[PDB]
Order: structure tokens, then C-alpha cells, then sequence
């Protein structure tokens, strides 16, 4: 059977990713708390000016940030965010098995799935606990190959 | 079934959330709101399970609903959990001998991260476990070790 575990650690990112929710690095504190409302999501991906990666915030970052403190309006993210370089990105081509182990020993829930341009890491996907999640029901209804 | 993904599929369907699930963590109802927000942190959880004195579950918290509540503009940091927690009879719950491919559809169906597991008894539902999303990510990862 390791051939079967093979042939699942082949399988691709860019099958299985959602869209990014991305905001600007200048973005109040409140401003992203906002967006993750209205976007329902868990994760933000912060891009600066020329929509390059330079930041995440999760919602426990912006709940440490809403105690107090600390303006939240005047606030910019980027000075709560959590700081490229060390953000764990995939890329389309990755294998998820891979990604779904980051997300694991990486203790985190959230990708992002970056391109690499002539302008640095443009922001492509997201691939989260939740595409795993639907991976496992996949395989398990054998709807996958 | 007659090929290796159908065998996989058939014993992914028979995993049950008593072997799949996570320590679960409780607070009182009456904590307040702050007070789970340091235990969000303290335990490093998403979801909490709120239960009464009884520790019969009662509600759920998750990070959403209490970053909701700390910047809402009503003050309610000071407040009993009691008051924002999503309540009773709507809480997804499941119990140990569950298949955890049914639970995973139900986190998905239902758009949340975690459920209780819990036992019954005469009170109402105690909370012996949590399973979540996390649970399911480390299943797929046994997978290609396995
Ligand atoms: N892809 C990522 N790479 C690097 N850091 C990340 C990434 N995703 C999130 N983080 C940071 O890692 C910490 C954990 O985030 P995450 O776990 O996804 O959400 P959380 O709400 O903060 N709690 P938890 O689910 O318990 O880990 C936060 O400080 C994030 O900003
Ligand atoms: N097991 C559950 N049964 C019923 N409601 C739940 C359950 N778990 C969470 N909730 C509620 O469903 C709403 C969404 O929860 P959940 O999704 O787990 O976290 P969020 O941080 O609030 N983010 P999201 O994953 O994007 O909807 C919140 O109001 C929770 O109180
Ligand atoms: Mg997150
Ligand atoms: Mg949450």
C-alpha cells in the first residue's frame, strides 16, 4: 500500500485551493477585523502597494489587538502583523499531502498560495484546514482520482 | 470495494470520533467574556464548550464570536459568556461511536470548526471530547505515512 500513499502525495494544491481574502498593509486594525466578517473567513493575507505578500493576521491577532488598547481605527495592520519572511506559503503546483503536514507541524490554518512574479509573491489562493477537511469526505465518498 | 481508493474510502467511513478526538475545554457560563478570551490563549483551542454548574453544555464560543463581542460597540468584555454564546438546542454535537467522516461533513455542511462530543446523561449532554478540523487535517496526513 505505499504505492497508494504514492499516488496521494501527488496529488496537487491547484485542485483543492479556495480565493485569497486579501487586504492592504495600510488597513486599520478595525478595517480587517471588518473584512473577516464580511468575508467570513479566519485568515487575512496582507499585500502592500504593488499586491506583493508581506503579512497574515489571523483572528486571535486581531483579538490580542481588540485588547485594549491600542486605537484600533488608527491602527495600520501591518504593525500587528505576523511578518514575511516567515510566512509558510504553497504554490498551485505543490502537493497538498505536504501542505496539509505545515499545517500541522506549523500549528496554523491557513496557506496562502502565491505566484512567483517579476514583482515577488502575488497572492493566488488560500488552502486551509477546511479544503482538507473536504479532501478527507472526498476520499472517503471515493470521489477522487 | 475493488480498488485501493475504494478499500481507502471503505475504511475511512468506519474511523469513529472516539479514536480521532481532542481534550475538550469547558468554561463556566458565567466566566467572563474576557476571561475566555484568556482561556482561548491559555489552552490554545478555537472553540470553547460553555457548560452550566452542572457541566452540562450549555453553549459554544469560537474566536469569531468573541472578537465580535470586544469590539462591538456595546461594552461587553465585562459580561457573562452566557450573554453571547450561541445557546442550546443549536449546538452540532456528536458522540464517541460517531463515524468521524459523518462529523466531517456536519463541520462542513455547517460551516464550523468543532464540535462537543459528549455523553448523555440525566442532566443533558457532558462534554467529554472536541473534534474538529485539526482532527481531520492529521487523518489525511496518516494517510501518506500510512
Ligand atoms: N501561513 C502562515 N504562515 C506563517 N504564519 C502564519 C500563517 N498563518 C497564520 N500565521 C500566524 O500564526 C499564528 C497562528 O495562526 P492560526 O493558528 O492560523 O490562527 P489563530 O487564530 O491565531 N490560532 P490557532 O488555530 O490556535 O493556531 C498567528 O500569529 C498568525 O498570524
Ligand atoms: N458545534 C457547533 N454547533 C453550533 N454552532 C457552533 C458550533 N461550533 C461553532 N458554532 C457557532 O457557529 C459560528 C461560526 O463558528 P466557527 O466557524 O467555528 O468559528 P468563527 O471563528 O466564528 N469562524 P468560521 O470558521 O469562518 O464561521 C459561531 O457563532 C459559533 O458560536
Ligand atoms: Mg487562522
Ligand atoms: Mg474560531
Amino acid at each position: 500500500t505505499q504505492l497508494l500513499a504514492d499516488k496521494l502525495k501527488k496529488l496537487q494544491v491547484k485542485d483543492f485551493q479556495s480565493i485569497p481574502v486579501v487586504i492592504h498593509e495600510n488597513v486599520s486594525v478595525y478595517d480587517a477585523i471588518c473584512t473577516m466578517f464580511l468575508e467570513d473567513v479566519g485568515t487575512l493575507f496582507v499585500v502592500d502597494r504593488d499586491a506583493v505578500l508581506v503579512g497574515v493576521l489571523s483572528r486571535k491577532d486581531l483579538l490580542r489587538a481588540s485588547i485594549g488598547q491600542q486605537e484600533l481605527t488608527s491602527v495600520p495592520v501591518h504593525i500587528i502583523m505576523t511578518r514575511m519572511p516567515n510566512i509558510t506559503v504553497c504554490r498551485r503546483e505543490d502537493y497538498v499531502m505536504d501542505i496539509a503536514k505545515h499545517l500541522i507541524e506549523k500549528q496554523i490554518d491557513a496557506l496562502p498560495v502565491i505566484k512567483d512574479t517579476d514583482k515577488g509573491f502575488e497572492v493566488i489562493g488560500r488552502v486551509t484546514k477546511t479544503n482538507m477537511t473536504k479532501i478527507l469526505v472526498s476520499l472517503s465518498e471515493n470521489e477522487i482520482l
